[PDB]
């Protein structure tokens, strides 16, 4: 059955509850982004209401083929009623489309629930600012004091200088971004723009892309692979053998790969900053690992909870053990008694 932390108290509201089957007592299922482990068990054989941004609603549509009359997108940053209560949708700085949902209760408590989110000080001057939060269901997916990643930028930053010289110095170099779900685009596109080239992909992907409602996303992306010296490829093709592969496949119109798997944390995060990263070569391809991160480090994580200073935590990730759990209750005790909240 449906767990308790995806259930708002005092609605029928559900968020990301889609492989329970029928909840009793639910009017209306959010969908807090579009992520396989969120929407699982949504398809075009759901038939209740589903409340998301535009952007999520394009993929329902599209990709799932969830009948549009099921379908409520909702704007950002813009006080809606839904089923008799105030809502507002914000940016999660997750990946395109992804929001936190802000829930006022006839009762006068307030709830933010973050879905998956990257929390930034920008997050501190939106309509959260406004008033006191009650409760906070928290993507707790980095809530541990080792998880430290650079900033988006200074990942970009990197990726850009790597590839530009790489190819001025072999312009008969194919430069190949991994990829498995939506998420982390800005890592192509910056990459394909220093090259001045549009992004290669399949058919599916291309199809993923074209509903994120990216500006002039038509100048940016194509499905002629001949064409383009940046190529998108699965995340399981990235290594030695399905690149060589791929290669083989392109017809002698390259000669050398250079590419990047986006991951989140691994362990050589502990010494190494992005300035001393150097790839994995076997022969002409070389293979550059960057920890391009969509969700809170700690260092983020505990600053927007010492900020928001909520009276109680409902933790959404890594619940399932109760080990998780008493180690984060411990995180949540110190940053607490630290705050004076
Ligand atoms: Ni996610």
């Amino acid at each position: 059955t449906c767990p308790f932390y995806k259930k708002i108290p005092g609605t029928g509201f559900t968020v990301d509850a889609f492989q329970y089957g029928v909840v009793e007592g639910c009017t209306a299922y959010f969908l807090t982004h579009f992520h396989s482990d969120h929407y699982a068990g949504l398809s075009k054989h759901f038939t209740f209401p589903v409340y998301c941004s535009e952007i999520t609603g394009n993929l329902l549509k599209n990709k799932l083929h969830v009948q549009e009359q099921y379908i409520h997108p909702l704007p950002l940053d813009t006080e809606c009623i839904v089923n008799g209560v105030k809502v507002v949708l914000l940016d999660a700085n997750h990946c395109p489309g992804a929001v936190m949902i802000l829930f006022y209760l006839p009762n006068g408590t307030v709830i933010l629930h973050t879905g998956d989110f990257r929390a930034d000080p920008s997050m501190e001057r939106s309509l959260l600012a406004d008033q006191k939060v009650h409760m906070l269901y928290l993507d707790t997916t980095y809530c541990s004091p080792e998880y430290t990643f650079p900033s988006q930028q200074e990942v970009i930053r990197f990726a850009i200088n790597t590839a530009f010289e790489a190819v001025t110095l072999n312009p008969h170099a194919l430069v190949v971004c991994g990829t498995y779900s939506i998420g982390k685009e800005k890592v192509f596109l910056a990459i394909a723009d220093v090259l001045g080239s549009k992004v290669g992909m399949s058919q599916e992907k291309y199809k993923t892309l074209q509903c994120l409602n990216i500006p002039e996303i038509n100048s940016l992306i194509t499905t002629d692979m001949c064409s383009s010296l940046v190529h998108l490829l699965p995340m399981m093709q990235i290594n030695f053998k399905g690149l060589q592969s791929h290669l083989k496949k392109c017809g002698g119109k390259y000669n050398q790969i250079l590419a990047f798997r986006p991951t989140g944390w691994t362990h050589s995060n502990k010494f190494t900053r992005i300035a001393d990263v150097i790839p994995q070569t076997k022969g002409n391809i070389s293979i550059y690992g960057i920890p391009y991160s969509e969700h809170s480090s700690y260092l983020e994580m505990k600053r927007f909870v010492q900020w928001l200073k909520p009276q109680k935590i409902i933790p959404t990730v890594n619940v399932g053990t109760w080990k998780s759990r008493s180690t984060m209750e411990k995180y949540f005790r110190e940053w607490k008694l630290e705050a004076g909240y």
